[PDB]
């Protein structure tokens, strides 16, 4: 797509937006991902959804991206530590870093 | 709405963003929605819900609006691939490609 004239200005934006902002947007959102997933699946007793660190990793991924379940009733001990964790993550990565990225790719 | 003045400015903006931009945006994102639709219709094993071709594009188009299932359990022989293209999709054009859009069309 570098033959035509408006198209390349849309094969050069996803180099430039892959290169400097994505990556970086990664870069920091790795460590909240990782801090909140070991946060989150070591206060689940071993028998919900939240039982191993891979698959707490992931529902925090769903639950970045607009999936998943913020449902209360997770097998834990600590529900109000819980979902005080979990509101916390909703709130950095949902509402303060990913429009954050967005006006950065803008 | 061409008869008052401030609802010209909305009947031809949808004309110059169709035009423009989505038409741009969707003859780019057509190449990422076939060939991930291939390369995940073609593992699925014949007997979960990515069985044909014609189905699996049908779940990207879902996955790129937020809609749909991101669920591990589809019935492959290689789930750890599949979940891998499946994470790079929803990076490429939930995150990447259709907020790049929005700046465009910003
Ligand atoms: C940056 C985005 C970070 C998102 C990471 C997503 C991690 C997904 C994950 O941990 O998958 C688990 C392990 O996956 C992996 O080790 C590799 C995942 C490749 C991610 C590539 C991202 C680009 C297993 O899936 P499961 O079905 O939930 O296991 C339970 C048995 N059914
Ligand atoms: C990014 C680092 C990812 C390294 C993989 C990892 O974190 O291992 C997990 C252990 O968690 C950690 O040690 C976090 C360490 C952070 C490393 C930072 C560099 C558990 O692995 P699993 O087999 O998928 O879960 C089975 C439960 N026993
Ligand atoms: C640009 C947006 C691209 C999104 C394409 C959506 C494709 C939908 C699709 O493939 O529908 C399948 C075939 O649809 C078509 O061939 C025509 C779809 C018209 C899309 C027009 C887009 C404008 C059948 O639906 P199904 O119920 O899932 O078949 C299984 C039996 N129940
Ligand atoms: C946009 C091209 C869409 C052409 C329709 C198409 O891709 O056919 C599908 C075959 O997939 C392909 O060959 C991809 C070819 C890319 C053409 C690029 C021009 C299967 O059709 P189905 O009857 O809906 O599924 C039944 C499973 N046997």
């Amino acid at each position: 797509t570098r033959g035509f004239q408006s198209m390349g200005m849309y094969s050069v934006m996803i180099q430039k937006v892959i290169l400097h902002d994505v990556l970086k947007f990664l870069f920091v959102y790795i460590v909240f991902l990782l801090g909140f997933g070991v946060a989150l699946a070591s206060l689940i007793e071993k028998c919900s959804s939240y039982g191993s660190f891979s698959d707490a990793v992931l529902e925090l991924f769903k639950l970045t991206i607009g999936l998943g379940d913020l449902n209360i009733q997770q097998n834990s001990k600590y529900p109000i530590l819980f979902l005080f964790l979990l509101i916390t993550y909703v709130i950095l990565t949902f509402v303060l870093l990913l429009n954050m990225l967005i006006a950065l790719m803008g």
